[PDB]
């Protein structure tokens, strides 16, 4: 009766994989090396199945760009058709115009650890 050791890649959100201390320390280091860049965590929405999971979830973007540039980055990384539509929600369930500067979104919506959390989902998911 040996243990059937099962092991598989964790699908848990970034907040559950990295501790609060590690996340705070990481933003602190990043903002000290790159004071004009925003640390953004972009993950797949919890109820999304139509869109795949991206290999990368941590993004370091210039603080002079708008939400639009962030959509362009994710869209290309997802390799979407023009027929494929998706939303980019700040924190959770929160939607802003793509013309909105990310620096404005950051200072208003950033988590306590310093990261700005976003999720992507299909428009049909909601």
């Amino acid at each position: 009766d040996g243990f059937v050791e099962v092991d598989m890649p964790s699908d848990r959100p970034f907040k559950q994989r990295r501790s609060f201390a590690d996340r705070c320390k990481e933003v602190q280091q990043i903002r000290d090396q790159h004071p004009s860049k925003i640390p953004v965590i972009i993950e797949r929405y919890k109820g999304e199945k139509q869109l795949p999971v991206l290999d990368k979830t941590k993004f370091l973007v210039p603080d002079h760009v708008n939400m639009s540039e962030l959509v362009k980055i994710i869209r290309r990384r997802l390799q979407l058709n023009p027929t494929q539509a998706f939303f980019l929600l700040v924190n959770q369930h929160s939607m802003v115009s793509v013309s909105t500067p990310i620096a404005d979104i950051y200072e208003q919506e950033k988590d306590e650890d310093g990261f700005l959390y976003m999720v992507y989902a299909s428009q049909e998911t909601f």
